């Protein structure tokens, strides 16, 4: 049983408060922290903030902390359940909150406990966390994911005009996860020089996720810079490109604004059809193999149309919000073919595992993801390996809220020894390996 | 005794390889990682890189890792020394490398192990790491430091024209360490707005240490922006400024180039006397209370003249390189009055603590510091508390290789409960 829980406010990678939970068992102290998005979908579970303008401009999380310390902790201690019992403990908290969207305690309160319970459960089983998560999920043969590194940041994550949020490189042809890290970092460092030589050293500062934040508007230009760096590093055959458009961020009165960080001028807005044609040009002109959130979270007909007209991976993020109800609708409508898995969009480990299994049972890919506000926590590294999803995005190889996960995936690969397998070109469907 | 030591390459906060060590005892696994500087003093102990231009652009650390796995690990295990014996185990590694500057294995090989030994030692003693470090140093009470947050980045840490490297805020009037965090973070976020209002969104991206990187050239404009942010956040009476000039980076032919990131033009170079005049104007016009590396690492005359003409804290960093022999010289010549403490400039925990003690015995402050390439390691948070230094600089409150240390200091303060003290206005001389 749980001996004691103590939660506190720490600061995330942008300097904003977030929740951290210490949980004590006879095995010792286990600690987890909760991430926080910036381009947050409207259907995400509630992130409870205090709203005290006198403190962190209203962004404290003292209310979430107190719900954990004073209500959730005695509930879970009273239950007497072992920390191994992830589903029972998560269900106790979902029932005690009692709301659909976790609006009584906050998804941040519930998740911080859910994650700390999962870490203590792995220790109680005397297993690494990724193996405990594999058993929770019913998986046997574990696989390292292809990392998807967001090397040029735009949208709501960067100070630039560039509207689309993330331009990622995926070393699908690497030999191992450790080799994927070398490929990704070499391209990233090559790209700093490509940008410096063109735009100047002032275009080589970074955005929230560690990608460069060059002063450019045109999304094709970000793609051209990434392709140039791939080729200059000598990895044209081995590295492909993914995008996260985060189109909900720039959806305006049924159109889309590719210059949404410039003062509002509706004459520049474009139709979903124009925007889809742009994506088709990108897929033709560059090695783009994955596009996430190409349309707004409510623009279902545009998603179904586009997915039917391409052969690449199309990832639901704000469309699906890690939420079985929304995933079912996206399956029915054939809106996308991959789920972005964010524990804090739904609020518990159990529910996230269920969302992952639901997408996998319907033949979708699943890409585990960080949030743009991260912490030193590395849980998602063990999560993607235990869930065997084959693909994770958790930052450029820059800023250690990103590298902490990448470093942990290198450690897991080392630990697996001869048993390690890398998803490679099977990142959409690694269950075949 | 040590059961197993295993080193690996991980990536640091810039995406470059660095050394990580796992050390196993009967008490479990103890892991540490090594930071890496950009504006590295010429007198720093050697950071060993592989130089293979094809792999990580020559920045691999496979040779340092191999020195640990093939040489240092079996020697320490074979010795049977307990992990509590920090000095014997560090001295063994110094003698195994055999060179003054750690140029055979790298300071990065030796330090990775030294740090993991110290974590394992604390566990053997059944102490938290900060209390083990206090026992190693002979300290009996602990104090939380004032944090110094680098909120505008310049020099070699950022893409802009600013020559001076760091413009830091210090919440000396905060109530506690946790309150100092709130004041630093509120000022930081207020600063983003001040910069966006004046320079637009392109000016709000961040440099290596998480400070903003606006494309400005005047170092006084950085100070003006920081001062404006402090005032707009409502904290004029509680937050002051520190700078790290990192002047070795712009020393040229016996003079100084404050426009160094623009094409070479000796006609704009200034002397050390002119640079000191400019610092005195900053101290008059802004709440600057501390200046680090105001002159080059070899320009002793300028250091001693300037220290004798001002009352602010004058911090040696590249001058002193956490090295007792250089600190002895700086004490004799009165070159500075505070030591920047970087374990990786000297290469072992034992020598960093000796450096700290030497500076404190001679009346100097000590500011523990990160490097601009950091990891998720939090050792230096426990180090600053255990050595009772009163001040730490470990980043803007942005990028979690910075926040991991600040968050750990908040945990330490919480753990100390009623016993917790905050150095506050006594940050230069907490021994009072
Ligand atoms: O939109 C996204 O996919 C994420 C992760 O990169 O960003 P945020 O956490 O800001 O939603
Ligand atoms: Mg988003
Ligand atoms: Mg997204
Ligand atoms: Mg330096
Ligand atoms: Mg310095």
């Amino acid at each position: 049983s749980i001996q004691k829980i103590w939660a506190r406010e720490i600061l995330d990678s942008r300097g904003n408060p977030t929740v951290e939970v210490d949980l004590y068992t006879a095995k010792g102290l286990f600690r987890a922290a909760v991430p926080s998005g910036a381009s947050t979908g409207i259907y995400e579970a509630l992130e409870l903030r205090d709203g005290d303008k006198q403190r962190y401009l209203g962004k404290g999380v003292l209310k979430a902390v107190d719900h954990i310390n004073s209500t959730i902790a005695p509930a879970l201690i009273s239950s007497g359940l072992s920390v191994v019992e992830q589903e029972k403990l998560d269900n106790l908290m979902l029932e005690l909150d009692g709301t659909e969207n976790k609006s009584k305690f906050g998804a941040n309160a519930i998740l911080g406990v859910s994650l700390a319970v999962c870490k203590a459960g792995a220790a109680e089983r005397e297993l690494p966390l990724y193996r405990h998560i594999a058993q929770l999920a019913g998986n046997s043969d574990l696989i390292l994911p292809v990392p998807a590194f967001n090397v040029i940041n735009g949208g709501s994550h960067a100070g630039n005009k560039l509207a689309m949020q993330e331009f990622m490189i995926l070393p699908v042809g690497a030999e191992s996860f450790r080799d994927a890290m070398r490929l990704g970092a070499e391209v990233y460092h090559t790209l700093k020089g490509v940008i410096k030589d063109k735009y100047g050293k002032d275009a080589t500062n970074v955005g929230d996720e560690g990608g460069f934040a060059p002063n450019i508007l045109e999304n094709s230009e970000a793609l051209e810079l990434v392709k140039e760096a791939i080729d200059k590093a000598g990895y044209t055959e081995k590295i492909v490109i993914g995008m996260d458009v985060a189109a909900s961020e720039f959806y305006r009165d049924g159109k889309y604004d590719l210059d949404f960080k410039s003062p509002t001028d509706p004459s520049r807005y474009i139709t979903g059809d124009q925007l889809g044609a742009l994506y088709q040009d990108f897929v033709r002109d560059y090695p783009v193999v994955s596009i996430e959130d190409p349309f707004d979270q409510d623009d279902w007909a545009a998603w179904s149309k586009f997915t039917a007209n391409v052969g690449i991976q199309i990832v639901g993020d704000d469309l699906t919000v890690t939420n079985p109800k929304r995933i079912e609708r996206a399956v029915e409508e054939k809106a996308c073919n991959c789920l972005l898995l964010k524990v804090n969009q739904i609020g518990s480990v159990t529910e996230a595992i269920q969302a992952c299994k639901l997408a996998q049972e319907n033949g979708w890919g699943v890409m585990v993801s960080h949030r743009s506000g991260e912490t030193e926590d590395t849980f998602i590294a063990d999560l993607v390996v235990g869930l065997c999803t084959g693909q994770i995005k958790t930052g450029a190889p820059c800023r250690s809220e990103r590298l902490a996960k990448y470093n942990q995936l290198m450690r897991i690969e080392e630990e697996l020894g001869d048993e390690a397998r890398f998803a490679g070109h099977n990142f959409r469907n690694p269950s075949v390996l």
